[PDB]
Parts: C-alpha cells; sequence; structure tokens
C-alpha cells in the first residue's frame, strides 16, 4: 500500500528477457564444442503463416484475441488508481486476463520454433511486447496487486491486421494493402503512445511519486491528436518530468515516422473513381451508344445537331463511353442534358463495359473519329477494332463509323457480320471531302 | 422546463427516416410478387435541372431560400438558452420558419420523383439534411418548444452554389467552376462544423447536462479557423466530452478532405 512494488512487475519483465536471451545463447555455445526438430520447425512455419486451415483458424484466432485484450485495458485504465491491492478470487478482469496470456504464451513458443534465427527472434518487437505483458500478469497472482505498468503494449497487436489479413487473401489490390498498413500504424501509435503518457503522468516522478497529474486515458488520447495536428491548445499538457521527456521523443520520432511515409501518402490518396455502374432504366424507350473521340467540342457539336428544334421530336437517349474522365467543362455539359445524356467510364474493347451500357439493346453504336490526328492510319485502325469488338458482342447491331481514309473501308467490308443492308454505314471523310 | 424533450425532436427526425425508407422498400417488394408515372418522372427531371424557365425560376428560388434559411439560424443561435418554451402565436421567427420548410418539403418530393433509384435517393446527404430540419419544425408546433437541435445542417445548402449556378450557365470556364466548388465546400464545412461544436458545448454531457460551456456561435466560428490553421491559441477550447470527441473526428476528417483537394489547389 504505502510502499509500491512497481519494480517487481517491471524487474520481472526483464528477467524473462536476459534469461531467455542467455539460455538460447548458451545452448548454441554448447553445441560449438559439444530428426523431428527439422520437421517440427517446418510445421511451425506453416502453422503461423495460415497456409492450412488448422493454421488459418489460428491466425484469425490471434486476430480476434488481439483486439479483445485491449478491451480489458480500457476498463482497467478507467480506474483512477494506477496501483491496486486485491486478491484474484474476487477480481473478474484478472481471471479473464489469465485466459488470454496463457494462449499468447504458447503462441509465442510456436513462433519461436518457426524462427530460423533464434537470437534475432528474441530481439523483435513482437517478442518484447509479450516480455512485458506475460510475466507481470503471472506476478500479479503472486504479488496480489494490480498495476497498469506497460499494459498499453497490447495495442501493438493491431499492426498485424495488414499482415494477418494478407494471409487470408482479403487484401488483393496494392492500394488496399498500403492503406491498411498506413491506417493500422497510425491507430496503434496513437493508442500506444497515449498509454505511455497516461502511465507517466498519473504515476509521477520516480522515488517520490508526489506530483501526480491525474489524467483520464481518453483525455490523453485527445491530448495526442491535438499534439499530432500541431494545434496545441494547452488546456491539457504534461507536467511531470518523465511525461515531458517522452513527449520530446514522441515529437522527434513522430515526424521521422511521418517523413518515411510522405512518398507513399502522396501517391495513394490522390485517386478517385467517379464514373461507373451499369445502365439501368425503364423499358419502352430507345437509346444509342457513342464512343471513339469524346472531347468537349466533339460532344457539344454532336448534341447541338442531334437535339435540334427542326428535327422530328423523338425520344432517343444518348450514352457516351470513354476511357478517360471528363474535365470540368464536359461534366457541366452533361448536367445541362441530364434527362437526355448520360456518361460512363470504360472502353469498347472490354466486353464487361459493353454489357454495362447495354449495347445489345441500343439502336446503333456511333464511333467518332479524331479528324485532327497526326497519323490517320493509326486512328483508322483503332476505330476499326472498335467495330470488331462491338460486332463480337452482338452480330445484330447498327454501327456508324467515321473513316479517315478510303482504302481502310475494305477492311470493314470484309467483316463477316458487317451488312450495309441492315443499317451499317461508313462515312469516309476523305471520300466525302474530295467528292 | 426542468425535463427536456430534446429526444422528441431528435427521435422524430429518424422516424421520418426509417419509415420513409421502409415504405419505398416495401412497395418495391409488393410489385415483386404482385402511363403518367413515366411522364411525371421525366417532367420532374427537367424541373429540378433548370432546363426550362418554369424550372429555371425554381432552382434559383431554392438558391435564394437556401441562404435565407441560414439567417434565421444566426438570430436563433444568438440566444444563450439552447432550449426554449414559447407558443407559436407570439414567436416571429417560428412563423417565418413554417413558410420555408413547407416549400422545401414539397421540393423534396419533386426531387424524389425525378430520382431513378428511390432507395439510393433516400440515402443521399441532401435527403438526410431535410430529414433533420423538416420534421422537428413541425414538432415544435406540437411540443410548443424551441430547440437548436441539428439546425446547422442548413449550411449544407451552400454547396449547391457551384451546381445550381452551373445550371444557369454563369460558370463557363473550368477555372471558375473549380474555385467555386472549393470555396463553397470550405465555407459550408466551416459553418456546419461550428454549429456542431456550438450545440455540443452548450448542451453538455448527456443525461446530466451539468457541465455546460456557454459559448457564442461566432466564438465557435473563430475557434475552428484557429483550429484549421493549426495555430491553437487555447483561449477557446472544447471542455465537454462530446465536444472533444467530435473535435477528434473533425481533425481526422478535415485533413482527409484537405488531402483530396491538394492536387487541385496546386494547379
Ligand atoms: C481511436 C480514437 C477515436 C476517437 C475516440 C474519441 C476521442 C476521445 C474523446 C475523449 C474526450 C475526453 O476528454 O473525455 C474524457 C473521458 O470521458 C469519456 O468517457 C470518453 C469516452 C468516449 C469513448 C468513445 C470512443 C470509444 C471507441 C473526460 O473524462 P472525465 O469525465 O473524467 O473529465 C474530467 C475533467 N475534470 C478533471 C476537469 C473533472
Ligand atoms: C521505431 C521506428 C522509428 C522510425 C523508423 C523509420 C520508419 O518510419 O518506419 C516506418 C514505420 O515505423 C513504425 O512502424 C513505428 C512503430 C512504433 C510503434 C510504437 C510507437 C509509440 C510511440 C513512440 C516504416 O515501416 P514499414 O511500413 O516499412 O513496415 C515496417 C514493418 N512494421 C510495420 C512491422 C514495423
Ligand atoms: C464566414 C466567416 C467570416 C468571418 C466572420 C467574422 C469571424 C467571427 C469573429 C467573432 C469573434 C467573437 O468571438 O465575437 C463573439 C460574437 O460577437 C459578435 O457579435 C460577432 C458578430 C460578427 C459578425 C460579422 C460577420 C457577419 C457575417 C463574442 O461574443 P460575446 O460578446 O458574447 O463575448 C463573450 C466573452 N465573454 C464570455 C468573456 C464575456
Ligand atoms: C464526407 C467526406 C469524407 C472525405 C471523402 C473524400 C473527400 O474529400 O471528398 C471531397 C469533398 O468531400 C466533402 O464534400 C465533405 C462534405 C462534408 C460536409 C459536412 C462536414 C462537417 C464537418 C465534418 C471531394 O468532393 P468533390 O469535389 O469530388 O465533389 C463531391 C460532391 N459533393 C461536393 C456534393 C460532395
Ligand atoms: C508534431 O508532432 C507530431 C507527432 C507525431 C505525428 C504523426 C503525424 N504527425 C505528427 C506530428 C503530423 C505531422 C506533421 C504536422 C508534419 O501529421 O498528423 C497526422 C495526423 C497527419 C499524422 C502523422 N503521422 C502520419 O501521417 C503517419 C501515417 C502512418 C502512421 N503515421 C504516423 O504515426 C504519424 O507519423 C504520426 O506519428
Ligand atoms: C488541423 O485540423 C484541420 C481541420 C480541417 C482543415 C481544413 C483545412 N485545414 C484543416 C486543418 C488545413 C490543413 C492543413 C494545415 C494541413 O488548412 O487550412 C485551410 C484553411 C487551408 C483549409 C483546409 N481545407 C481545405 O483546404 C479544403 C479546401 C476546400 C474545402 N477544404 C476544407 O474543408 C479543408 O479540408 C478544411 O477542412
Ligand atoms: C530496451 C528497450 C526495451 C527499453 C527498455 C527500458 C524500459 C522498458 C524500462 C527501463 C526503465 C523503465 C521505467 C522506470 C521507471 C518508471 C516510472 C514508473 O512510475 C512507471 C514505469 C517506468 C516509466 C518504467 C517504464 C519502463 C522503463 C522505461
Ligand atoms: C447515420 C447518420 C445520419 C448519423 C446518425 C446519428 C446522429 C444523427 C444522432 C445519433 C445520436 C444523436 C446525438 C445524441 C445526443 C446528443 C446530445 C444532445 O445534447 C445534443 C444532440 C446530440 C448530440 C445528438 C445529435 C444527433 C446524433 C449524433
Ligand atoms: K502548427
Ligand atoms: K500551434
Ligand atoms: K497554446
Amino acid at each position: 500500500l504505502k510502499v509500491r512494488k512497481y519494480w517487481c512487475f517491471l524487474l520481472s519483465s526483464i528477467f524473462t528477457f536476459l534469461a531467455g536471451l542467455l539460455v538460447v545463447l548458451l545452448w548454441r555455445a554448447f553445441a560449438f564444442v559439444c530428426t523431428f526438430m527439422t520437421e517440427a520447425k517446418d510445421w511451425a512455419g506453416e502453422l503461423i503463416s495460415g497456409q492450412t486451415t488448422t493454421g488459418r483458424i489460428l491466425v484469425v484466432l490471434v486476430f480476434i484475441l488481439s483486439i479483445a485484450s485491449l478491451i480489458i485495458y480500457f476498463v482497467d485504465a478507467s480506474s483512477e488508481e494506477v496501483e491496486r491491492c486485491q486478491k484474484w478470487s474476487n477480481n473478474i478482469t484478472q481471471q479473464i486476463d489469465l485466459a488470454f496470456n496463457i494462449f499468447f504464451m504458447v503462441y509465442f513458443f510456436i513462433r519461436f520454433i518457426a524462427a530460423s534465427d533464434k537470437l534475432w527472434f528474441m530481439l523483435e518487437m513482437y517478442s518484447f511486447v509479450d516480455y512485458f505483458t506475460i510475466p507481470p500478469s503471472f506476478v500479479s497472482i503472486y504479488l496480489d496487486r494490480t498495476w497498469i505498468g506497460l499494459r498499453f503494449l497490447r495495442a501493438l497487436r493491431l499492426m498485424t491486421v495488414p499482415d494477418i489479413l494478407q494471409y487470408l487473401n482479403v487484401l488483393k489490390t496494392s492500394s488496399s494493402i498500403r492503406l491498411a498498413q498506413l491506417v493500422s500504424i497510425f491507430i496503434s501509435v496513437w493508442l500506444t503512445a497515449a498509454g505511455i503518457i497516461h502511465l507517466l503522468e498519473n504515476s509521477g516522478d520516480p522515488l517520490d511519486f508526489d506530483n501526480a497529474h491525474r489524467l483520464s486515458y481518453w483525455t490523453c488520447v485527445y491530448f495526442l491528436i491535438v499534439t499530432m495536428s500541431t494545434v496545441g491548445y494547452g488546456d491539457v499538457y504534461c507536467e511531470t518530468v518523465l511525461g515531458r521527456t517522452f513527449l520530446v521523443f514522441f515529437l522527434l520520432v513522430g515526424l521521422a515516422i511521418f517523413a518515411s511515409c510522405i512518398p507513399e501518402i502522396i501517391d495513394l490518396i490522390g485517386t478517385r473513381a467517379k464514373y461507373g455502374g451499369t445502365l439501368k432504366n425503364e423499358k419502352g424507350r430507345r437509346h444509342i451508344v457513342v464512343c471513339g473521340h469524346i472531347t468537349y467540342e466533339s460532344v457539344s457539336h454532336f448534341l447541338k445537331d442531334f437535339l435540334h428544334e427542326d428535327r422530328e421530336d423523338v425520344d432517343v437517349e444518348v450514352v457516351f463511353l470513354h476511357r478517360k474522365p471528363p474535365d470540368l467543362e464536359l461534366e457541366g455539359l452533361f448536367k445541362r442534358h441530364f434527362t437526355t445524356v448520360e456518361f460512363f467510364q470504360g472502353t469498347i474493347m472490354n466486353p464487361i463495359d459493353l454489357q454495362r451500357v447495354k449495347v445489345h439493346e441500343a439502336d446503333a453504336c456511333l464511333v467518332l473519329a479524331n479528324k485532327y490526328c497526326q497519323d490517320p492510319d493509326a486512328e483508322d485502325a483503332a476505330n476499326i477494332m472498335r467495330v470488331i469488338s462491338i460486332k463480337n458482342y452482338s452480330d445484330d447491331i447498327r454501327v456508324i463509323i467515321q473513316l479517315m481514309q478510303y482504302h481502310n473501308k475494305a477492311y470493314l467490308l470484309n467483316i463477316p457480320s458487317w451488312d450495309w443492308k441492315q443499317g451499317d454505314d461508313v462515312i469516309c471523310l476523305a471520300e466525302l471531302k474530295l467528292g
């Protein structure tokens, strides 16, 4: 009570460190001067990697129990007293805590077997975290006391989420893996460093423990987010010498962590998928699909002639399909024709995009050509391939295409599904211009 | 008076949400096992898009009444009491407020007709904003009380300016459209989030409402601009648990909003 035993919990933690370090170190030295082991190591490697279902349930089990162990901390940190004196029999949260640590103790041993280098496995962060949470829990039974100690290290489990879930094949695309990594580190650093300040501020200076800045754990969490954002209100601040000392390191380390992540946050957040989805509307009305050269003046000139007063009033919807996102001016043009013109992002050559815009039900597909092209041969070849893709999806579809040169008209006529008698038309600019 | 009815205003707002959500959801299910509608939907689409002059006057009318509705909030937020008990007959600002919400109620119905997907139209931000301002105003007649509630959401009208004015062909060049979009979002976020802090700080913690940090609305507006600029004087700060909790989300969301706009503010 009056005399605290915080050293007993702390000094026990490092006992498991150097003693465990030396036992593996000395055993290697014995073999220097003086089988199932190979099979067991290979079995342990695939067990912790989730290769098989017996290990797949194990890695997710670690995932479930990782967040769960943090829940015990949050109700423990709610108490104002950082040190408590109560027997195990009446305590509820302690009993649950015995169930977690023994599983993580045996799971730690399994990881040790799979490690090729025993010495470097001892000196990993995941090794350190169990060295500071498995021993003190057992000591709490002996000491009959409850101390917060270094219990915030359980938040370091959360950085396995991009790794554990990667073994489960849910993280396929590179964008998902990177963003999952970045988010998990930020949350874990935020939660772990908040626990350090909560312990340091409440405990006070060593050997006297008189200046105790009683602060709630969630107040500390609010304190760091103000600190990281560099706002610094000053309503909540560290007063203890130890708390300020850690805050100095946190400021330096935090920027260093941020600096290493600058190149990857730049090219990850600057993405957007604005246009997509399939064309779904009512039955009865008719629509056409326009592809090819889709620019601001290509659409505005087309829409002015298509939707004109002199033309007979017929309700035909215009659908545009281009692989590039429209600029600001083009989007405004689409808004002014919201009830008549719709846009989708995709390409004709992709059969998936053809089904989205409902090519098989459209009246005709119009292919616009880039008249001001450096290479007319290249432009014509690309446009011809679009007709092949359209005809591949459905042989009975009307296609109207602009061709820059007359000699390329022969290729279209050689298509087996091309039929001028059924509405297919070729408008050759070279033939018409010189005509 | 002693017992507050803030839940009555709040719980009524979500009543119009799930009930409205289920009615359109159940009607689709009925047709699964068991015309003027097409013409009406096409008419509604061009009405809200400003295609014709009858709809051109309507969209600008929404524009005029959008900023106007905010003026009522500013004089309501001036009062120190976030909850009031007064009859409609003597209250002036309430009577004006009845004139606005009924127009926005019928305008909301017009937007519903023009929507191709009824379910996703229910789950849009503009749908949510009316769900939190049209019901409580009608309840204030029944309850004979005045509460600020979630009234700051009317600042979310201001993000229609780059869209409504685009229908009016005043936004021609791409530079004007982009800068109008960026300015409108910043103003609306600044005004809306200031209202959240003003409501949270003045109301206090739930179920006890004892720790009430009485703060002026314009003081909160000055508080956020200091926060966004990362200056953080600390003279004005959030003390309630709920106010700090929202401030944590505002810091995270604000940088995320800023991050998405970095490539476009550069060029
Ligand atoms: C002044 O004191 C600090 C201390 C620590 C941090 C951290 C970040 N700042 C800190 C500022 C600041 C950086 C600035 C203002 C230059 O920005 O605030 C953010 C909210 C954007 C988080 C950022 N930060 C990261 O973006 C990365 C992403 C993965 C994990 N990250 C971190 O943990 C951290 O490095 C995080 O420690
Ligand atoms: C720390 O806490 C915050 C919280 C929110 C914001 C916001 C911005 N900062 C915030 C900082 C900071 C960003 C920094 C210091 C990295 O810069 O301060 C500005 C005054 C430049 C506004 C900026 N910001 C935007 O530039 C965009 C433009 C369109 C709408 N925007 C926003 O709403 C916001 O994202 C806005 O939320
Ligand atoms: C090599 C790596 C693991 C660092 C090891 C040193 C760490 C784990 C040890 C060495 C000295 C220890 C500190 C000694 C004194 C105190 C003050 C007490 O009120 C809270 C615990 C606290 C804050 C201890 C935390 C853990 C600590 C910092
Ligand atoms: C799904 C989207 C719309 C979010 C819905 C949840 C929102 C609208 C609801 C759920 C709980 C509600 C809060 C419950 C308690 C309080 C405290 C009171 O003093 C002010 C209102 C306030 C702050 C409410 C604001 C609105 C609120 C946050
Ligand atoms: K700063
Ligand atoms: K600052
Ligand atoms: K300060």
